[PDB]
């Protein structure tokens, strides 16, 4: 459905763009967004899809927007409206000053000093799941990889129960990617269903995990209370489900269908962390955005009181304006420009951890699996929302050309 045009947008500035299902969404989902950036397309255009709402199309619009929460705010994040205004996450849903104080405590439980002590059990479940896929010679490696390494990891480091992850990880798609069944409203108040009495178990008998650590937390030296704890565990639990999750299948399509990357990480290995970046900016995936909080006249074109704008994260680095040959991959780039974990004050917290379980993923997977192809006759199929990702992919090799370690 279509929304009416709003008085104040110009007809010239309207291309009808659909998030959740972008018209060229069987190219790709990137090549489906970066139809945003043919040449024809204004820097900031009004699609009347999903309630009617602003893109920013570009990098340096994209940028500028996440810096400048004065006018840019984060308390309706999400489109559809009806979604950002549940939206109530914490951080992403506080704009500074308030924000500041909870990213440190969001950063106890999924920064670097957690990651860097989670380290030996990130490694030993990627070789573990890599191994025993390895002599089968083939997967569907979203469900048989991509799921369970980044969300096994996740729900370890949260003291949560691994059967308790099929309905958490319908609840977070239905946030990221709605199939119709649920509004952002009803998965959220589900998904608070399942946290609030874990946060009181652990607030009268705290753990060692991520919920309790959250839930007994202080936040600029006072207590958090048990609102904010499930408004912040919401939020993790989100990131650790919908988000390396997705990610990987990106860059093991990719991986399947270019071998000769394939044999640049097998032949150079030291150049893996850099892939990761490449792999990153080329398959970037998260888009979300910001309600405008007064008239604002941006680059141009009036925005405004209450006017959404969608700045999608995934977009910066594959305009052509901040790299050249954006669609090209090259692990040799020399500024690999992106912000594919965000910019400004709400720039991602756990990327540390998805880089170590991206970077960890590819060293595992290409020792023991270093030679494999998409599934014969298989056509790869995207899918869009607020977090892109791939619905499946079949992989295939011959286990002769493996190696147990
Ligand atoms: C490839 C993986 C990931 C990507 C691309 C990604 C992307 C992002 C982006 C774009 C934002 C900013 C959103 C905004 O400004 O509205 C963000 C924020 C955040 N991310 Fe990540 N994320 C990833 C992984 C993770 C993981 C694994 C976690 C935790 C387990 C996590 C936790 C967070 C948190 C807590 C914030 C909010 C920071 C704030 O609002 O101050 N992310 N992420
Ligand atoms: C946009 C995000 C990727 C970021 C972390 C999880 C996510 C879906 C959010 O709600 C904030
Ligand atoms: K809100």
């Amino acid at each position: 459905n279509l929304a009416p045009l709003p008085p104040h947008v110009p007809e010239h500035l309207v291309f009808d763009f659909d998030m959740y299902n972008p018209s060229n969404l069987s190219a790709g989902v990137q090549e489906a967004w970066a139809v945003l950036q043919e040449s024809n397309v204004p820097d900031l255009v009004w699609t009347r899809c999903n309630g009617g709402h602003w893109i920013a199309t570009r990098g340096q619009l994209i940028r500028e927007a996440y810096e400048d929460y004065r006018h840019f705010s984060s308390e309706c994040p999400f489109i559809p409206r009806e979604a950002g205004e549940a939206y109530d996450f914490i951080p992403t849903s506080m704009d500074p000053p308030e924000q500041r104080q909870f990213r440190a405590l969001a950063n106890q439980v999924v920064g670097m000093p957690v990651v860097d002590k989670l380290e030996n059990r990130i490694q030993e479940l990627a070789c573990s799941l890599i191994e025993s896929l390895r002599p089968q010679g083939q997967c569907n490696f979203t469900e048989d990889y991509a799921e369970p390494f980044p969300i096994r990891i996740f729900m370890l480091l949260a003291g949560l129960p691994e059967e308790d992850i099929p309905h958490l990880k319908y609840l977070t798609d239905q946030m990221t990617r709605p199939d119709g069944s649920m509004t952002f409203a009803e998965a959220k108040e589900a998904l608070y269903d399942y946290l609030i009495p874990i946060i009181e178990q652990r607030r009268q008998k705290p753990g060692t995990d991520a919920i309790s650590i959250v839930a007994n937390g202080q936040v600029n030296g006072r207590p958090i209370t048990s609102d904010e704890a499930k408004r912040m565990c919401g939020l993790l639990l989100v990131g650790g489900l919908d988000t390396v999750v997705n990610f990987l299948s990106f860059s093991m399509e990719f991986l399947a269908k270019s071998p000769e990357h394939r044999q640049e990480l097998i032949e150079r290995p030291e150049r893996i962390p850099a892939a990761c970046e490449e792999l990153l900016r080329r398959f970037s995936l998260v888009a979300d955005g910001r309600i405008l909080t007064s008239d604002y006249e941006f680059h141009g074109v009036q925005l405004k009181k209450g006017d959404q704008i969608l700045l999608p994260q995934m977009l910066s680095g594959l305009d052509e304006r901040e790299n050249a040959c954006p669609m090209h991959v090259d692990f040799s780039r020399q500024k690999v420009s992106h912000t594919t974990f965000g910019h400004g004050s709400h720039l991602c917290l756990g990327q540390h951890l998805a880089r170590r379980e991206i970077i960890v993923t590819l060293k595992e997977w290409l020792t023991r699996i270093p030679d494999f192809s998409i599934a014969p006759g298989a056509q790869i199929q995207h899918k869009s929302g607020i977090v892109s990702g791939v619905q499946a992919l079949p992989l295939v090799w011959d286990p002769a050309t493996t190696k147990a370690v």
